[PDB]
């Protein structure tokens, strides 16, 4: 009498093709036979698949095979030990237990349990803050290449973080990490040429590792390399390349770049001027902090007619939706 409205509809409804299966039992399957006959490489790769799935079971499945790992000495399974007993995951947390894993896997040769190390002397957590020897642990990670460490140190000599400040020891970590795609070393290294800071501004230089990190996708990259193009520092002035990588920024919700953007669209810079899309960018610009846009935001309105308004309004907050870090 009426459940005639029950009908199955589109999405919910159609013939079920390869596209609705799912790898994941088989290649559990495939992984558990080898695992369960004492291959350690399957047992790391299955730990692994199981730390994947982002679940209380599969963390505690996750700590088993790398328990069996870190038997046969293997140092990836002595990392993983190491990493949940550190952060309590799959496992009740324990420094100091976690320290002991950590130890065995640097001693062979594992980067990430030398890193780990450096950055628990570094902060302090579950042993006594001690900035020499997060600096000797850094540095071994950062000899066997670990770009977070390299990075760490960056920041380290950069910051005079328990060494003296030298920032040209700063920018050689920095560009190893750089060199290895690292977006927060290429931001990082990008700002020491652009500063001035080892002796003479290199804009070229600065604005080719910004170009690095904000094709990686590092907003602030992303707002300085448009930065750099609005004045032709280091590139040839480019309004148009400006508001590209503006727009880039600004959709990741950084809300220095969204109240830039909307002044670009405020005043016809590298786009033609339009007070709606203008007054929206200040509105998600307002939403994400960046209180300056709120008077900006004020000031357009009373100059916009009512549908100009209101379309800005709806607008602003599609933006401030949309757009995350
Ligand atoms: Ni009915
Ligand atoms: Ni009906």
């Amino acid at each position: 009498m009426h459940h005639h409205h029950h009908h199955s509809s589109g999405v919910d409804l159609g013939t079920e093709n390869l596209y609705f299966q799912s790898n994941a039992e088989k290649t559990e399957q495939l992984l558990l036979a080898s695992a369960n006959q004492g291959n350690v490489d399957a047992q790391v790769l299955l730990a692994g698949f199981y730390w994947y799935l982002n679940t209380p079971e599969g963390y505690k499945k996750a700590f088993e095979w790398y328990q069996k790992a870190a038997d046969q000495n293997n140092a990836d399974g002595q990392y993983g030990l190491g990493y949940m007993y550190d952060t309590g995951t799959g496992v009740p947390q324990n420094s100091d237990t976690a320290m002991v894993w950590y130890k065995k896997a640097a001693e062979q040769g594992n980067s990430n349990a030398a890193l780990a190390i450096g950055y628990n002397y570094d902060t302090g957590t579950g042993v006594k803050k001690d900035k020499t020897q997060a600096l000797n642990w850094y540095a071994k990670a950062a000899d066997l290449g670990n770009a977070s460490a390299q990075y760490n140190l960056g920041l380290m000599y950069e910051q005079g973080d328990g060494v003296p400040k030298d920032y040209q020891k700063a920018a050689e970590y920095f560009e190893k990490a750089a060199n290895q795609g690292h977006a927060k070393s290429q931001l990082e290294l990008g700002y020491l040429y652009d500063s001035g800071k080892l002796g003479k501004s290199d804009l070229q230089k600065a604005a080719f590792w910004y170009q690095k990190s904000a094709d990686l996708g590092n907003a602030n990259a992303q707002f300085n390399l448009a930065d750099m193009y609005f004045y032709g520092d280091g590139v040839g002035k480019s309004l148009e390349q400006s508001v590209y990588w503006m727009q880039k920024a600004a959709e990741q919700g950084y809300g220095k770049a969204q109240n830039q953007l909307g002044i670009y669209y405020r005043d016809g810079i590298g786009v033609a001027a339009d007070p709606v899309k203008a007054y929206a960018w200040f509105t998600a610009a307002k939403n994400n902090g960046f209180e300056k846009a709120a008077s900006n935001a004020s000031d357009l309105e009373k100059s916009m007619n009512p549908e100009d308004l209101s379309k800005a309004r709806i607008l602003g907050q599609q933006y401030t939706d949309n757009y995350k870090a």
